[PDB]
């Protein structure tokens, strides 16, 4: 009897959690090779470039727009479901998306992109929020948390270069007019799958110290990826000549020790519960020595190599506190995971919405060097301050 039941219920939640997956896969996938192929209109690819504020505040309203979304979209997927929001991010994705295959111009590319806001604070945070809902129990939440960052690092690292090869080969309109279809199918798949208490606000969540301290984790350990990511595609020319081939490829490597965080938080994790507070302060640790020692990185390789410990300490932080950030929620406030998802995304909304608007122009001001070290004294300075919670078992 009960057998069949319980094991029907688990591989429909199972195909839940790939279908979302799957559509963070495939979203991360349109934000970051969309980046290669909007300076190319405006007038073996690498994404980014580093000029012309008009441009950047393009790459930048994403971010920006989703930060002036999920704050109203936190209390949102509080109330009502977790699959009525992601179909509506699925659906303004899929909008966005066609939007990029249909127009060429300045304000279709920057509407586009505000659709892609739009979607990624529904659809990103009714994601990870249903995937800690379907996973209550601790060991299985941080093994579902890491598969979702595993995938999640997969359409953000190892989809750019391949993105750019079919930008080069295919063009703009073919590929995403596909790669909407299958978003589509996505949502309609999950639509056949998943067929869709009082929570708290979402100012609450920033009274508690608890909640402010890991979203300030999540601010600055997603700020070093944010300051560099429009800043090294111009950074490899001046320093070393980097060739083109080898220019968007960095961060391909950088997704193999992501995964090897990914998997070695999730062990230390379910090996020892009520210490991820450890993992989340040696991740900020490794990220602020990636960030110190990347201009000392002045050849290829060791440039990989501290750009994949870059990705190996966003995995740590990202994978031993969105579980904490859940978990903190559940014993400390309803047990709704939709808004403190929301200053998750929030916390990764201001890094990526400060990061394509300054960070050129404070390079260009400054140095890279400077900025580097900045950044790596935030982390060095901040790794000490998740020692707050130290008290979650208790
Ligand atoms: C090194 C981390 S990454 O995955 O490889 C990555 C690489 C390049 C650009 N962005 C990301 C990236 N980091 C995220 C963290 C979160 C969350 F806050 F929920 F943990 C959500 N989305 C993220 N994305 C898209």
């Amino acid at each position: 009897a009960e057998e069949e039941k319980r094991k029907a219920e688990e591989e429909k939640r199972k195909l839940v959690l790939v279908i979302v997956c799957v559509a963070l896969l495939l979203d991360n996938m349109l934000y970051m090779v969309i980046v290669p192929i909007v300076p190319d209109y405006i007038a073996p690819r690498y994404p980014t470039e580093s000029e012309d504020v008009k441009i950047g505040v393009l790459f930048a309203s994403k971010a920006i727009l989703q930060l002036l979304v999920n704050p109203l979209s936190g209390p949102f997927i509080d109330r009502m479901s977790y699959d009525v929001p992601l179909l509506i991010g699925l659906g303004v994705m899929f909008a966005s998306t066609v939007l990029f295959a249909f127009a060429e111009d300045y304000a279709t590319l920057f509407a586009a992109r505000s659709l892609q806001g739009l979607g990624s604070a529904f659809a990103d945070t009714s994601g990870i929020a249903m995937i800690a809902d379907k996973y209550p129990e601790e060991p299985e939440r941080s093994r579902a948390l890491g598969v979702a960052l595993a995938f999640i690092s997969f359409g953000s690292l190892v989809a750019p270069p391949f993105g750019g090869i079919l930008y080069e080969f295919a063009g703009k309109r073919v590929p995403f007019l596909v790669l909407a279809a299958v978003s589509l199918f996505d949502a309609l798949l999950l639509l056949a799958v998943a067929k869709p208490p009082v929570g708290t606000p979402i100012h609450r969540l920033m009274l508690d110290p608890y909640i402010a301290v890991v979203a300030g984790a999540l601010t600055t350990c997603n700020i070093p990826l944010a300051f560099l990511e429009p800043t090294i595609a111009t950074w490899m020319k001046h320093t070393m000549a980097a060739s083109e081939w080898e220019m968007g490829m960095a961060w391909l490597p950088a997704f193999v020790p992501h995964v090897l965080g990914v998997y070695l938080t999730v062990r230390l994790a379910a090996r020892y519960p009520h210490l991820q507070w450890l993992y989340g302060a040696l991740g900020l640790a490794v990220i602020g020595a990636s960030s110190c020692i990347v201009p000392a990185c002045r050849s290829f390789a060791p440039l990989v190599v501290s750009l994949c410990g870059l990705c190996f300490g966003i995995a740590l932080v990202d994978t031993a506190l969105l579980p904490t950030l859940a978990f903190l929620v559940d014993v400390r406030h309803v047990s709704v995971y939709g808004s403190v998802y929301a200053i998750a995304d929030i916390s990764y909304s201001v890094a990526y919405a400060l990061g394509p608007i300054v960070a050129g122009h404070i390079v260009h001001s400054l140095g890279f060097e400077q900025l580097s070290l900045g950044m790596g004294l935030a982390n060095l300075l901040y790794a000490p301050v998740l020692l707050l919670l130290r008290n979650v078992g208790l």
